[PDB]
């Protein structure tokens, strides 16, 4: 394991990070995009009061690596969550989130009968061609198991066309929910050989899905509220900043006090990896 | 390998780094203390002209965990290097430093005859106590070697007096060089055993102690600078912050620059660590 340290903070005042002031948070650079804050407030000497330290996570969104708003790839919701990086699966819900498998624009050519493993146990098939070679029907898998299929036509005047969309329903109960985007170039038909030319491809590894519960507990996190697009994390009780101490937070974040005299205060957050 | 990031920078305006908007530099919270600096200027679009990246490590000082400035233990020499904590060897020098083994307050007893291992080959035995059990005669060892031995006399007025600190000659081209210090509290005079009590113990690692050399050059900041107290590494040539990219500066020392248009810039250090 390591260690990744925010901003200190000083004295007795209100404190408060963002993704700018704590490296620990999720970060997007080329939509320069984050989601996360953590605040302190009306510290009593080195003691939070109960709602005094609060997490927040808000919804954002990044654009596709294959970006395309034509052929359907514009944006896709993204949301830190304790320092990592999730997918909402419903891009309104804060509290249904899955890990991101693909977020891609490499080509591939995937001859007919052949499968591109898409990583995680998640595959595409070009099952078949067409005799005109403008039309590629592909299928998509689950550890060998079906989920779905399509017929693509890749030369019709609609960029849209081009595109499959995997919509699943019955996902940590939400319909309706895209897991996978296909983007095909083009189709190849040679003498013995038909293949076909992607470029984009987006996954969610729907399968494990998971929904943060009003219930659920972080550590001295305790209190969770569920407000649309954003979670915000609050501590039931009393939390104490013990100088020359570390303090879980929770879920893997934590402050460090320094050793001072108790006239003074100072410490920073840190979030622990592997 | 992981990663640890600074504050973005946008724009093509002059830029600065230190420990407070960059977490992969060495900072220390108990003395609120760092050395470490990066600077970017005079841009002229995304190119760094000669010396127009500079990072600079300047030598602080820090309490010792054994606290006591009467029995000798004030402060020590800190020194940020490539993001890594080092102890410049004679405080007044940024080029000659050696990793910290030990900066301890814990409460040792070492029986007479035997070995407190310290660490990496390092070790402190209690040779014999005075029939008055007033004085310890300590030696010091390195892979069982002999390097220094002292007698201690541990109830007289003196603070003291109570502590050993080995000096040692010809190491990186430094004479008087303080490489352990011991503080004993006091010894136990029992029927059979004899017993010295160690609290407070600090100790570097000599033995691979390092100089930085003028011609030393650490990718592309090579150009090194010794004036003191102060290393002040600069690039030679042009520096090119390539968009949609990783640029190494140096020594593991990294910028993330993001994908934008080139009528924009932006771009985060990191250090990669393992
Ligand atoms: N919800
Ligand atoms: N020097």
């Amino acid at each position: 394991t390591y260690e990744i340290r925010g901003q200190v903070a000083s004295g007795f005042g209100d404190q408060s990070w963002d993704a700018s002031s704590f490296a620990g948070f999720y970060y997007d650079i080329d939509d320069n995009v984050s989601t996360e804050t953590l605040t302190v407030s009306d510290l009593d000497g080195n003691v939070i009061p109960e709602g005094g330290l609060v997490y927040t996570t808000t919804i954002a969104d990044v654009d596709f690596e294959y970006y395309n708003p034509d052929a359907g790839w514009d944006q896709y919701p993204v949301m830190g969550f304790f320092a990592e990086e999730y997918i909402p699966i419903n891009p309104d819900k804060a509290d249904k989130i899955a890990k991101l498998v693909l977020d891609s624009d490499d080509k591939y050519t995937i001859r007919t009968g052949e499968m591109l493993d898409l990583g995680e146990g998640y595959a595409i098939e070009a099952k078949q061609v067409d005799v005109d070679g403008e039309k590629v029907w592909l299928e998509f898998t689950k550890d060998g198991e079906f989920v779905d299929d399509e017929i693509i036509s890749v030369s019709t005047a609609d960029d849209e066309a081009n595109t499959w969309d995997v919509e699943l329903d019955d996902i940590e109960d939400e319909d309706d929910v895209v897991v996978l985007k296909v983007h095909v170039n083009q189709v190849f038909q040679g003498a013995v050989d038909s293949i076909a030319q992607i470029e984009g491809l987006w996954l969610i590894d729907y399968a494990n899905a998971m929904t943060i519960e009003s219930d659920d507990e972080f550590g001295n996190l305790d209190d969770v509220s569920i407000d649309g697009d954003t979670l915000k994390i609050s501590n039931e009780d009393t939390f104490t900043l013990t100088r020359d101490s570390e303090e879980e937070i929770g879920e893997g974040m934590y402050f460090m006090i320094a050793d001072t005299s108790s006239s003074d205060l100072r410490y920073y957050p840190y979030v622990e990896k592997t």
